[PDB]
């Protein structure tokens, strides 16, 4: 099981499961089409996340239905890091704030995504940390919304895996040369950003469902 | 000055700052819940002003943070006092409601279930009072930090301060866990478990806002009115 993997094995498995960066094939049309194609790759990526396939199909579907937008958004923010002021939806679709005003209700979300990307840049987020965070989102997002006996076991499994990913993040920070205090401070800084990603996803859904 | 406090002083400060538990007044379930939340807001501002470092910020930034986090703060408070009442939500000592009593208002039951699950999680983790106050302060400082308007030197200075205080609370959380006898690995694991729940609290607040808006002076001006006090008294 995933509970037996080592910190380096975890990082390795995660880096390998990384989906491909797709290209865009009016604006909403392009964003949703892109999202639709990425979803297919997300599902394959998910199954590769240590511990995911150990859950019931029903629960696998639940976690994905709950975390897909947060997962797409953290990916967007990650590839937009080296591009201050712009969101790299796709290599051939790099948009700025003004282009966001185009659609209604869209710029407010663009601004939050931009701010998040800036925070990651400021923190100098590493690719190893990024994959860990994305996996955390997948497992954490829908766990608080699955009282049956079967649920107990599922949740227990999820939490153990999450603990493993936490150890991995800490491990990465240790090898990076951070002091213990710096380590736990960065761990918290990174997890607190997940709350903002949840927020952006909620708003993204409000914007999506509003049309 | 808040950045020089020790872990123990940080904890004592937060504990001392705790707001009072209000009673429901008296039925319109929403009327009761909203009136209760309205009266608690007044006390929330007093509590916020007592959170180390909060008053060093500008009035504008203080209002923005509270406008962003008020419902999360009310909800974590609710979940906290509901910990000893499995299956029920203790909105107030005289307003303990169960799941079915939530079906009396469309779209309320889904939120109730989320709050109830959060309460069970806290109970399952044996959340400590010292940890609860640290978490509530983190919500206050973190929820709206990523949505600050300007990027002026002043703004950059405020964000630096907020992140510095947040690091301090993180230090305090780890200190509490260390004194509890947990190993370093258990400390890091619990810290993560606690912070991930804030993601769920953020989620509930958003669903709560959507619900509140389904049943519509702007909140900002109301918070500003109360935060912008004079010194004649
Ligand atoms: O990889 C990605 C990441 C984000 C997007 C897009 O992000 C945004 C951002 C702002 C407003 C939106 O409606 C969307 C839509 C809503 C669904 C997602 C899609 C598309 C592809
Ligand atoms: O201390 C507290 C905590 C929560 C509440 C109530 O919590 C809920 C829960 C579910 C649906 C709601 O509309 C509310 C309303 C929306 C505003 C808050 C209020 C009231 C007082």
């Amino acid at each position: 099981l995933a509970l037996s993997l080592t910190a380096d094995q975890m990082v390795s498995a995660l880096l390998d499961a990384e989906p491909p960066i797709l290209y865009s094939e009016s604006m909403m049309g392009l964003l949703t089409n892109l999202a639709d194609r990425e979803l297919v790759h997300m599902i394959n990526w998910a199954k590769r996340v240590p511990g995911f396939v150990d859950l019931t199909l029903h629960d696998q579907v639940h976690l994905l239905e709950s975390a897909w937008l947060e997962i797409l958004m953290i990916g967007l923010v990650w590839r937009s890091m080296e591009h201050p002021g712009k969101l790299l939806f796709a290599p051939n679709l790099l948009l700025d704030r003004n282009q966001g005003k185009s659609v209604e209700g869209m710029v407010e979300i663009f601004d939050m995504l931009l701010a998040t990307s800036s925070r990651f840049r400021m923190m100098n987020l590493q690719g190893e940390e990024f994959v860990c965070l994305k996996s955390i989102i997948l497992l954490n997002s829908g766990v608080y919304t699955f009282s049956t006996l079967k649920s107990l076991e599922e949740k227990d499994h999820i939490h153990r895996v999450l603990d493993k990913i936490t150890d991995t993040l800490i491990h990465l920070m240790a090898k990076a040369g951070l002091t213990l205090q710096q380590q736990h401070q960065r761990l918290a800084q990174l997890l607190l950003i997940l709350s903002h990603i949840r927020h952006m996803s909620n708003k993204g859904m409000e914007h999506l469902y509003s049309m």
